[PDB]
């Protein structure tokens, strides 16, 4: 299966998919790398890895439905069959979503439900949780509420700020987003019919 990873910066997540994707038995590759800001680590991870990118600066688009258009030429034109959003920090439009419906996975710092959206940890800090974690799911339109593909539980420490929590969290995002990604391109799991996760 043909991998695109969307990225808007440090791209700790892009390596993780990169260092596995390599591995003799992945089932997928990564044939492009797209960020929506200019000049972010994550480009230099994927040019050190010898992988395309393409800056699409949403700041240029009339609206977000031109700018995802302008992102989906770039998918059709790697021939690409799954997108990962890799701290790729936009909303997508409906158009989008639904044309990518269970070929599209993101990586989210917290366990859904809780804690959705952009901030997801000042959140949990707030909260006073002290188990969070992360969680791959499949992009549905209404945001984070997508179905869950893989979860890990991170505790949360006395004294934890976003700094060293998501550090902490970081560690385990980078296990199981290439192992979600693996389990989606070996058809291992699919979206159902019903919506609902299917483990085939
Ligand atoms: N449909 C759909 N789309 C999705 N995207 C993601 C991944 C992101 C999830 C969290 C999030 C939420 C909001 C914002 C935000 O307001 N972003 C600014 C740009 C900020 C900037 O460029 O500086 C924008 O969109 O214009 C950023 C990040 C998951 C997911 C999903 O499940 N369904
Ligand atoms: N709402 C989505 C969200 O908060 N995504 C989070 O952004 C970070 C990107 O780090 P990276 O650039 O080092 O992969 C990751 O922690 C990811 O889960």
């Amino acid at each position: 299966a043909r991998v695109a990873v969307l990225i808007s910066g440090t791209g700790s997540n892009l390596q993780a998919l990169i260092d596995s994707t390599r591995e003799p038995n992945s089932s997928a590759q990564i044939d492009i790398v797209i960020s929506n800001k200019a000049a972010v680590a994550g480009l230099d991870k994927a040019e050190r890895a010898g992988i395309p990118t393409r800056v699409i600066n949403h700041k240029l688009y009339k609206n977000r439905v031109e700018f995802d258009s302008a992102i989906d030429l770039v998918l059709e034109e790697f021939s690409i069959d799954i997108v990962c959003l890799a701290g790729f920090m936009r909303i997508l439009s409906g158009p989008f979503v639904q044309k990518w419906n269970g070929k599209m996975l993101n990586i989210h710092p917290s366990l859904l439900p809780s804690f959705k959206g952009s901030n997801a940890h000042e959140q949990a800090l707030e909260t006073g949780v002290t188990v969070t974690g992360c969680t791959v799911h499949f992009v549905a339109e209404d945001v984070d509420a997508g179905q869950i593909i893989l979860q890990e539980a991170v505790p949360v420490k006395r004294g934890d700020t976003v700094a060293t929590l998501s550090e902490r969290v970081k560690l385990a995002e980078h296990k199981i987003f290439p192992a979600a990604l693996q389990l989606v391109a070996s058809g291992t799991v699919q979206l159902g019919e019903n919506g609902k996760i299917c483990w085939v």
